């Protein structure tokens, strides 16, 4: 039941009609007014339709040609008194043609003007009847103005950034509101976005339009905003500091790579407008009257709907193709060449199949062992093959032979076309081949690092350019195509017996094949059916009888519909319609044996293991809840036994009876990896515990580290816990983060500056900044680490001219210059997972290329945070790099078991699948850290908690909490504070049930008094949705007119300040029913991502507390990041929330740091000959 004129509903919610004294209608402009078009003022005004409903003038009625009329008292134009005293009462004025904003007073009420066919009217004060309608329009205009000005200040701001801006914006006195809310924005989303759109349409360019800002795109999706229409209201109207080498790399890539589906919706008004003819695009058209070269669409015709989809495609990884099998050995046939004569030189160096090794041979050229040759493949896409002659011999069965150690072309590596076309890489591929297949002799230069490589940073590459090159092939690094690892060549030296035969590739492939074969070592005892053994080796690990052993969870087993829903009360409940594997089985080796075959000899092709089962607390009849308090390190002895294949073993661990230990369990557990302990045995049949049987008994200096983009220091904290690092310098432009870093690092020098500033000063010769802080110089920095934000270069679509310039001077380039200048021993670049996929993987490739050019060993990999002791699903791209003379670290094996869908660590670059050294595929020794492990001990607080220092009011309840609280006597609970969500949002949280899986779809449709004094009225369902149907009671489920086929959204169907957010059923069908929004965290679950600013309808996943009616606290977020409770944060609550969220979790950083410690130990304790 709506009006035929205005779209308003005749019955309800709060309609209103007009009231006149009454007096005259338009054309009586004679009383005082008579004295291009005339202009007057109009106070105590009211707008209405032909049926007399008070209508807003900003919902498109006028432009749909529905005649809106108005009344009020007219005044002389020079009058400033709004008081009626004073004026001539008019009626049925209009209909309204244009309406526009004449400006703002002070302030800041917008001053609107009308225009009839007769005169123009500048409005003053509205009639008491029309006051609320005019107040909303007043609210629309101001909010839209704030948004536009906000989006101009930053093109990267997210949805939660936008809300914060709105909430901190003081509403003008004209409106009797004392605060704006998220609801205020969603209320006027359509109008605001239209203003946002019209900002761009006026000012045409090539840069991204202001409405494609992330926060706007989410708003257009959350609220159901229709894009592409109207713009009438107007009345006219960070650059990288680089070294020469780094600059040259990205500059040359530009010059050599500069030049270059979806279509317009065709339905939006932008698409239905003719080509203007005033823009550069239309001026460059053959049809009157340009060249027609640009072929760009009309500047006033770019479809915003098409723009959104292109923005969506740009954020997508296209794609994670299933298989994508494993990279094949670079294989096929070669061309037998037709050389004239092949003769040996000198005579046989060695004699052995009667193989006679020679030293030199003639092909009209001369070849020695160590020379390099070219070989022609019979060719598919194949280029020339290059190899090093490692041996020359004449077989008495085969012909004249040589062994070829293959080089790999740079373009065939992960580097791709970014590689120097003449750079080669050593490779684990070699082959016996006949001399007849040699095409030619070839010169390959080994470009070793100079002996002062550590000091050549920043130098003009023209100075080191000498002499006369590059004209031929060269190499400097070994390459592993499975792991994309660039490493220094093996320094392995041949015996005097090996000299003219030695092949490093053959040697490495030999050691590889030996370790991968499970082999029995020492025999122990001989029995009739089997032979016992003392030891055995597998994957380079020595297993002896009595050792602890990892086994897959399937190695052995232990001895062990609601009532119906009131769909009127819960009208959105109908929209509600793999796990982490078990941690390793742990056993102690009782026997190593092989069955004897028919002949009586032991069969050592299958090695067996008799093992004593160990019970985790979860394996006990007590089941899962036993793990809640138990150490993650704890086991129970058992007298149960099992026989497994030695093939099944996954590694060796230490399982020690706790009492026998020479030290504390805490010290023991913290002493090294794979350390378990037990105190009691467990009897399954009696389901009880008892003392175990007595046959169950038995240095480096820290690296001086510079942390760029340090933040509050999550990454540095982890490295410090690893014992490998002392962060003496930190660079952080954002003051609160830098301040927090100082608090946790008293001995560090923190520069609250832009990273581009410092390096420029150091490269200028300065020793201190203006504040007098001693700058780090060459030799000081031993390790460089940093996690630069990706906002400058974070698209998946390929580079273009404009977008590359932004990357050309990005912080990645800045950070690489720090690495080039200081030349640290180790280098780590942390970033988001998609860093590896940005710009069709060009950001990664250019980063690796830059490191290789500098002479660094390097690799990359993706790590899941949850696999290292944290209740959170977040992946990170990690680029590792090591100086020449160092060992390139491996990526740490997962310590904790975790859901496999969150453990997709593989990487696709140019249709080449890349993988890290990680062998534990979602498997592991320790159980998953849950939300319960994370925060179950923290005392109850409320929405808007602000008490910075409180008491824990209890003892730690989990291993996780025990470790993070520390060993303090009476510790203070810091920053257990949370955001003061608005009245409406607070009421919504209170009505989200505690049952796991609960979200907004569980909200009741009821009237409740909000804490701001207002009433949240029930959501009214107004239309029938044939995609969802009616409820079982026969009620409508549609909420807008856009739910029917081909219908536009209906204004006045909009509802706000409701418990169930109107915008969620409005756009639910297009976005998986917004599953997760207003969702609670599960005790058994995890954080969906790094929370930086917790919003229920935000983009950071579920952020409601599992039980308490509030959003998660800063401490709780810090707990999810594995921060020690004693770690200090700085600033206001949002400053602290962002600090924690931006941080690399210390448990992850520590795991990485430990792999680095190994390399430090290797270089210090291992020497080569
Ligand atoms: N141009 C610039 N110079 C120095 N720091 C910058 C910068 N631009 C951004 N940053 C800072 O770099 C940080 C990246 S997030 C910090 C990383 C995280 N705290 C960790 O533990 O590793 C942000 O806090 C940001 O303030
Ligand atoms: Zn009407
Ligand atoms: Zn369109
Ligand atoms: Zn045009
Ligand atoms: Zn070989
Ligand atoms: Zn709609």
């Amino acid at each position: 039941p709506k009006c035929i004129q205005c779209g308003q509903y005749l019955d309800d919610p709060d309609l209103k009609y007009g009231q006149h004294p009454p007096d005259a209608v338009d054309e009586p402009q004679m009383l005082t007014n008579e004295k291009a078009l005339p202009q007057h003022k109009l106070t105590c005004f009211s707008v209405y339709c032909k049926h007399g409903h008070l209508c807003p003038i900003d919902t498109g009625l006028i432009e749909k040609n529905i005649e809106l009329f108005f009344s009020g008292s007219a005044k002389p134009i020079y009058d400033d008194d709004p008081s009626l005293e004073g004026g001539v009462n008019g009626k049925n004025l209009g209909p309204i043609n244009e309406w526009w904003i004449t400006g703002f007073d002070g302030g800041e009420k917008a001053l609107i003007g009308f225009s009839t066919s007769f005169a123009e009217y500048i409005l003053m004060d509205p009639s008491p009847e029309y006051a609320p309608i005019f107040g909303l329009m007043q609210e629309k205009i101001y909010i839209s103005k704030i948004v536009v000005e906000f989006l101009q200040s930053n093109s990267d701001s997210t949805y939660e950034d936008l809300i914060n801006k709105i909430e901190t914006t003081v509403p003008p006195s004209g409106l009797n509101l004392n605060r704006f809310t998220e609801d205020s924005l969603l209320r006027h989303a359509q109008f605001v976005v239209e203003q946002v759109e019209s900002y761009d349409e006026a000012g045409d360019s090539d840069e991204q339009p202001i409405f494609l800002t992330p926060c706007m795109r989410d708003l257009i999706k959350l609220a159901g905003v229709t894009l592409g229409q109207r713009r009438a209201q107007a009345r006219r109207q960070t650059k990288a500091t680089t070294t020469k080498l780094v600059y040259q790399i990205f500059d040359t890539f530009f010059a050599e790579q500069i030049e270059k589906k979806r279509r317009r919706c065709g339905v939006c008004e932008v698409c239905q407008q003719p080509e203007c003819g005033k823009c550069k695009a239309c001026k460059d058209m053959v049809k009157f009257g340009g060249s027609g070269r640009s072929k760009q669409a009309c500047q006033e015709r770019r479809c915003p709907n098409m723009a959104m989809k292109e923005a969506d495609d740009d954020e997508e990884v296209d794609d994670n193709i299933p298989e994508m099998p494993s990279p094949k050995k670079m294989q096929g046939k070669k061309k037998k060449q037709n050389k004239n004569r092949i003769s040996w030189v000198g005579e046989a160096v060695k004699t052995d199949k009667k193989s006679y090794y020679k030293k030199v041979c003639i092909d009209a050229e001369t070849l020695e062992v160590g020379d390099c040759v070219s070989v022609i493949p019979d060719d598919s896409s194949k280029p020339l093959y290059l190899a090093r002659v490692t041996a020359l011999w004449e077989d008495s069965s085969n012909g004249q032979m040589f062994h070829a150690h293959w080089f790999c072309a740079g373009t065939d590596t992960v580097l791709g076309a970014t590689s120097d076309p003449l750079e080669l890489f050593l490779v684990d591929e070699c082959e016996d081949m006949q001399l007849s297949y040699i095409h030619s002799k070839v010169k390959v230069i080994y470009k070793a690092p100079s002996e002062n490589w550590a000091m050549e940073g920043g130098m003009d590459p023209e100075s080191l350019l000498e002499g006369d090159d590059g004209k031929t092939y060269f190499y400097q690094l070994w390459y592993d195509q499975d792991y994309a690892r660039f490493e220094s060549p093996p320094k392995t030296q041949p015996t005097e017996d090996n000299k003219f035969k030695f092949c490093v590739s053959c040697a490495r492939l030999a050691e590889m094949r030996q370790k991968e074969i499970p082999r029995v070592l020492e025999q122990l005892e001989d029995l009739d059916s089997r032979v016992l053994y003392y030891s055995a080796t597998k994957n380079g690990i020595l297993y002896r009888v009595g050792d602890g052993v990892y086994l897959p969870p399937e190695a052995f087993t232990f001895n062990i519909r609601k009532e119906p829903v009131d769909e009127d009360l819960y009208p959105e409940h109908y929209r509600k319609y793999l796990d982490a594997p078990e941690p390793y089985r742990i056993g102690r080796i009782k026997e190593i044996f092989c069955p004897k075959k028919s002949n009586g000899r032991p069969n050592e092709t299958d090695i067996k293991i008799r093992v004593n089962k160990f019970y985790r607390p979860e394996n006990t009849h007590k089941s899962t809840p036993a793990s809640y308090h138990a150490d993650i390190n704890l086991l129970y002895w058992s007298d149960e036994e099992a026989v497994v294949d030695f093939k099944a073993v996954q590694g060796r661990c230490t399982v020690e009876y706790g009492e026998d230990l020479p030290e504390c369990v805490q010290v023991y557990s913290m002493g090294g990896p794979n350390r378990f302990y037990f105190l009691e045995a467990y009897n399954a049949k009696s389901k009880s515990f008892e003392d175990p049987p007595n046959h169950a008994r038995s240095k480096l200096p820290k690296l001086r580290t510079l942390d760029v983009f340090s933040g509050c220091g999550g990454l540095s904290e982890g490295f410090h816990q690893a014992g490998i690092s002392d962060t003496l310098w930190a660079i952080e432009m954002w003051d609160p983060a830098a301040q927090a870093f100082r608090l946790n690092n008293p001995g560090s020098t923190v520069f609250t500056e832009d990273c581009n500033i410092l390096l420029k000063l150091v490269m200028a010769g300065e020793t201190t900044n203006s504040r007098g802080q001693r700058l780090p110089q060459k030799g000081d920095v031993e390790m460089l680490c940093g996690g630069p934000p990706c906002q400058g270069f974070s698209g998946m679509n390929r580079f273009n001219s404009r977008t590359y310039s932004k990357f050309k001077n990005s912080l990645v380039v800045s950070f690489l210059s720090y690495c080039d200048y200081y030349r640290p021993r180790f280098f780590l670049l942390e970033n988001v997972r998609n860093f590896v996929s940005f710009k069709r993987s060009m950001v990664l490739k250019l980063t690796l290329r830059c490191l290789v050019r500098m002479g660094y060993q390097c690799t990359f990999g993706v790590l899941q945070a949850g696999q290292y002791g944290v209740a959170q699903t977040r992946r990170r791209a990690i680029i590792l790099a090591a100086a020449p003379g160092e060992k390139l670290p491996l990526f740490p094996e997962p310590l904790h078991v975790f859901a496999p869908r969150a453990c997709q660590l593989s990487v696709v670059v140019d249709d080449k699948k890349f993988v890290s050294n990680i062998t534990r595929l979602s498997s592991g020794p320790f159980r998953t850290i849950t939300v319960r492990d994370t925060m179950s001990d923290l005392p109850e607080v409320r929405n808007g908690a602000s008490a910075l220092e409180i008491s824990y009011n209890g003892e730690p309840q989990s291993w996780f909490q025990r470790q993070l609280r520390g060993a303090q006597y009476q510790p203070i609970l810091r920053d257990h504070i949370c955001k003061d969500m608005s009245a409406l949002v607070a009421a919504r949280m209170r009505h989200i049930p505690l049952a796991p899986g609960s979200d907004w779809r569980d909200l009741p449709n009821i009237e409740v008094r909000l804490s701001d004094g207002t009433m949240a009225r029930k959501l009214r369902y107004t239309h029938h949705d044939r995609k969802n149907g009616r409820s079982s009671s026969g009620a409508l489920r549609g909420v807008c007119s856009c739910v029917e086929a081909g219908k536009a959204c209906d204004p006045a169907a909009r509802q706000f300040n409701t418990l169930i957010p109107w915008c969620l059923p409005h756009t639910g069908n297009r976005h998986n029913h917004w599953a997760g929004l207003y969702g609670r965290l599960e005790w058994d679950g995890f954080f969906s991502t790094t929370v930086t600013n917790p919003e229920p309808m935000g983009k950071q996943g579920r952020v409601l507390h599992p039980e308490q009616h509030r959003v998660v606290s800063v401490r709780e977020c810090a707990r999810s990041q594995g921060f020690p409770d004693t770690y200090r944060l700085f600033g206001n609550i949002l400053d602290k929330h962002r600090q924690v969220g931006n941080a690399v979790p210390p448990p992850l950083a520590k795991a990485i740091g430990l792999e680095i410690k190994l390399c430090m130990l290797a270089k210090a304790l291992t020497r080569v000959w």
